[PDB]
């Protein structure tokens, strides 16, 4: 076995506590190298002639290359030092630990995880756990009040195409109007883009970080959207912008006219005098050469107690968390610390970050609840709508992105299958909709948080930007209530089933021919084993299933009981369809 | 190339930053299995169509198992992504990044430092850069004042064997009395084990964090020390016991007379109430059963804020840094907080932990500043003491734990020869001198900073505790001033050579049969080179020079001046004889 492929670390996303008294560790290898890994533990004060505890690390997946196996020690006193025991297909023994490896287990040394206090346990709020998100474009989802339309506002029909500029006068009103619709699919939660003031369209110059824009509403109709969607069970995210201001920020204004003299200068980076020109910047500002988001120093004291107390403000309001925008780009410890403030106010405060990359130094649990899963995104669409991969190729990518950090936060993680910023999904499967429920089924069965963008669940379609951001379809006779129905039965199904929300995941079926994919998602005894034909023809399928984990199983769509012999369940499964078949445990 | 094998990360010990603008990249393979490693990036909002910066990784090192690639990346952005191309012994080339590996650039992916705030750039006193620390025994170094010994103390002679209950007397104005001596040795600092009210005999066990336990002295007498220490270019660093306090402490106590109804009962970890027992305890403690010991609740506010001015006071003193002891098994949190109090005091005040395995997670930059090498002395012992471990095996295990952690880090590690805890090295040496006069030479100018435990520069021999903690001999005929000497020159040499405080590491010739081993520090154009021959046996030996590094090199152990011809440079050793070669630039 390739001893240079096997890796483990007692720390981040490979040894980290579940409890105060448990750890999970994980280990990666060659996949193929290992055939089975076995902890040996202790407590870190252990006499040497004491004997070691034992714990079989079960083989949680593999990946494109490599395989991961995980087990969970018990660590009463909270302290633990560990060897792997990693055996191989020739049946040779090799001992793994800090020290490096060894046919003897003395020599490999041991792993130790110092001690584990409760307060690095980590910990995410209870109803995101649950949850199913909806993320609203105020300016596209729903018109309550046109007085407070600007200038050149477009006419609200089902054949308009939005461009750059366009206009439809979204706002909260419109909003707190159609909460009734939005609880009957069964959100848990909206997520809205900027909605501070600011003089753009898009709204990401924040001009004043503590007031609503006055063409989405008021302080005061805000707080009636709070309240609304609270009683109807709906929870509020905002989209916060502090990687950098607008122009119009009131301390930058100052600035632009004190320069030097400027009780701000140091509030942002400034390169030289006087404060700017046209078509030039010389102050750092938001990705290259955009004048009009100049880049905050959170690394500033002064700064990040205004922003922090921007955050104050609005909690006040009641709302239930942040989505961090460019987050990645603002120092860990003001994120550290904007944790350690939102979760002191409200415990059960959702922290959301953007990061296009491994997102691992922020997951760890100090910092951020979850961040979005493009990883998801990217697999969804490469499998489901483009066809570029088949389900076994689907399976690696998606096992891949699940090892990257710890469970408590791949629970969490949104998975998006479109944006504001790109085309809407059913485009992306050329309004082939036996496609898009698939990925919707999916989505609705897999690890993490379901984040249903605007419309898509009437069937809205449409390119990338602007496109994507057509104004919401509320005729019920424009409405594909067809596919609406099936979101609400998916939604429906995944708030009671606990498996489907609180249970791992391990892949239960691969096929690059049949492109046939299948998981099942475990949460204490109950088993939902989700099965997916990726493909326009009717299919037979021979699944293993052994008898521990029950002998019947129920398909939650159709009613269709179906039943196994021989440790073998024989599915049959029409152009497209995907099964759910829960254990009844 | 076997691509399972190959390794990194955007951050910890694989990616970080040395400069606002400077981003090192580390990567690493099976041994032999990479010929080159090319880093090409460019900043993160670079257009697709621009061309990318081109970074030459040199190979930084290897170990037993792996090759340690490493490159510096220019980023006047603070933002770069970036890509690797590796190339095999058969010249076949591949791209990797964060998607993963690939012939096509594109396909690889990229991997992604966000952005490189100046707060999280490591940094570390620069008098801890060029130091070179003393360990301190206060009972026994010297005993300036019999008034303030403890009652039975025994004789002070070199004849005198320790014994657990032992006492001699060696208290803080000795070591005034003997700062001369320290400050002609060259010493700039020195570490104090443990030295507070405490009713043991060890200290560990802490009793009042505010004062100096009355065997030692007081609070004028600490000032005075610090005082007489400075003038004479020597620093001060206590020991800083913040795991566990005694059971005489002030709030301990309190918990023992009122149980529950205590003010001070969440300072602690204790399972049900009235609290004692002996050998057997209804509270926390430190490692197993220990009564004396219970551990301090370091995540309570009120804890945290006591051991928190507990420094302030002491640091007040005029001290200039800690030792922590089991600061391993205190929370992050703590430790992220007691280093922004530590340097807004003093920026220049050194954070030193002790952690006996793995300490990556403490030495990202934001909480230790460096740590006990443990490493250093295990492979020391094996290689120079005992003979266990050959020169390759010993460049292994040297070469594995550099890399270990941050450049940062690394270049301050405490590397100890031993300690009050172990047996002295001369006699780990069985007591030859060349043995251990050879080791001396390696620690005064390999990568670290040395510590010198109390004696040993003038030859001190002993087993472990107690034998280790003999009274310091302090007649002149009675002690090695040969030995003295020696440690004075190296010493010296250490502060002249630049390379030999700030240079890195590089592994010279390594010779399994001859057991000789070889390393060069350099930093700008300096390169000093050090030789090794940890044989019994005169050994002659031919070493690769390349007229690039000079053609000219000066033995500054022996002034003797030697040649290079044709890029060879040979050299005869005597016995256990090392060379320090100086290129003179
Ligand atoms: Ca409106
Ligand atoms: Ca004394």
């Amino acid at each position: 076995m390739l001893l240079e492929a096997i890796f483990h670390e007692a720390k981040g996303s490979y040894a980290y506590p579940i409890s105060e008294t448990q750890l999970r560790v994980r280990l990666r290898a060659k996949k193929g190298d290992v055939v089975r890994c076995e902890v040996l533990y202790a407590d870190r004060y252990a006499s040497p002639e004491e004997e070691l505890a034992h714990a079989l690390a079960g083989k949680a997946g593999s990946d494109e290359r490599f395989d991961y196996f995980e087990a969970l020690l018990e660590c009463s006193t909270k302290r633990v030092k560990y060897v792997f025991l990693l055996t191989g297909p020739q049946g040779e023994a090799v001992y793994f630990g800090e020290t490096g490896f060894s046919a003897e287990r003395s020599k490999a040394g041991v792993f130790q995880y110092a001690y584990i206090h409760r307060s690095e346990v980590f910990t995410t709020p209870e109803w995101a756990k649950e949850a199913v998100i909806y993320q609203i474009f105020p300016e596209r989802f729903a018109n309550g009040d046109p007085s407070n339309d600007p200038p050149g506002t477009e006419q609200w029909a089902k054949d308009a195409r939005p461009r750059h500029d366009s206009f439809y006068g979204g706002d909260l009103k419109g909003v707190i109007d159609r909460l009734p619709y939005l609880e009957e699919l069964g959100v848990t939660a909206l997520y809205f883009t900027p909605i501070f003031a600011s003089p753009s369209h898009h709204k990401y110059d924040t001009a004043d970080y503590l007031a609503i824009d006055p063409q989405f509403g008021d302080l005061p109709t805000f707080r009636r959207l709070v309240d609304e969607a609270h009683r109807r069970g709906i929870k509020i995210i905002l989209d916060a912008v502090f990687n950098h201001a607008g122009d119009q920020f009131f301390a930058f204004r100052d600035v632009l006219q004190k320069g030097e003299q400027s009780r701000y200068k140091d509030w942002f980076f400034i390169e030289d005098f006087p404060v700017s020109k046209t078509s030039r910047t010389n102050y750092e500002t938001a990705a290259v050469q955009v004048p009009a988001m100049p880049k905050l120093r959170t690394e500033n004291p002064e700064v990040k107690e205004y922003l922090f107390d921007v955050a104050r403000f609005w909690m006040e309001q009641g709302i239930d968390g942040w989505r961090l925008d460019v987050a990645n780009e603002v120092d860990h410890a003001f994120w550290r610390e904007f944790r350690r403030l939102v979760k002191s106010l409200n415990p059960d405060a959702l922290i959301v970050g953007e990061i296009w990359h491994d997102a691992s130094g922020w997951l760890m649990g100090d910092q951020f609840d979850s961040v979005m899963n493009y990883l998801f995104r990217e697999s969804v669409i490469r499998f489901f709508a483009t066809g570029e991969i088949h389900a076994e190729r689907f399976d690696a990518e998606l096992t891949r992105a699940r090892m990257l950090y710890p469970e408590q936060a791949a629970q969490g993680l949104w998975n998006l299958l479109d944006s504001h910023d790109t085309e809407r999904f059913l485009t992306s499967c050329g309004g082939n909709e036996a496609k898009f429920r698939l990925a919707v089924l999916f989505q609705m069965t897999y690890l993490g948080t379901p984040l249903i963008y605007y419309g898509d669940e009437i069937g809205m379609a449409g390119a990338t930007d602007p496109d994507c951001r057509r104004p919401m379809i509320w005729e019920e006779k424009e409405q594909n209530r067809g596919l609406f129905e099936f979101y609400k039965e998916l939604i429906r199904l995944r708030h009671r089933l606990a498996s489907l929300t609180r249970g791992n995941v391990r892949s239960w079926h691969a096929d690059k021919q049949a492109n046939l994919y299948a998981f099942v998602r475990t949460v204490q005894d109950q088993h939902v084993g989700v099965v997916l034909n990726n493909r326009g023809e009717k299919q037979t399928v021979l699944l293993q299933v052994p008898e521990s984990g029950g002998k019947t199983w129920l398909d939650c769509l159709t009613g269709e009981e179906v039943h196994g012999k021989q440790g073998q369940l024989k599915l049959t499964l029409r152009p497209y369809q995907g099964m759910i078949l829960w254990n009844g445990r």
